């Protein structure tokens, strides 16, 4: 399931992301756009033994358990399966932890390299949330 941009924006806002730890809603929609093109089923399996999962491409080396990633670390305390739902509950809850347990949204390579320093509110203005 791909989300439409404004549908996702509304869902993210209704899960508390608009201005979360200083990141306006547009940051999160932009991150999703460039991490996964809004695809809840996106998966990127890596040579280090980790995999990036779901709409925010959260990486299994640190944040979720998929039963096979070296170190078996799970800082969001979720199965990586929960990051592949059209239910964004786990992706949102885990993203909040990531931003609190580190150097903010720099955890997301696509945010850092595509969304940072831009007018990220462009991604949500037309939704009028
Ligand atoms: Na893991």
């Amino acid at each position: 399931k791909v989300f439409g941009r404004c549908e996702l924006a509304a869902a993210m806002k209704r899960h508390g992301l608009d201005n979360y730890r200083g990141y306006s809603l547009g940051n999160w929609v932009c991150a999703a756009k460039f991490e996964s093109n809004f695809n809840t089923q996106a998966t990127n399996r890596n040579t280090d033994g980790s995999t990036d999962y779901g709409i925010l491409q959260i990486n299994s080396r640190w944040w979720c358990n998929d039963g096979r990633t070296p170190g078996s670390r799970n800082l969001c305390n979720i199965p990586c399966s929960a990051l592949l739902s059209s239910d964004i509950t786990a992706s949102v809850n885990c993203a909040k932890k990531i931003v609190s347990d580190g150097n903010g949204m720099n955890a997301w390579v696509a945010w850092r390299n595509r969304c940072k320093g831009t007018d990220v509110q462009a991604w949500i203005r037309g939704c009028r949330l």
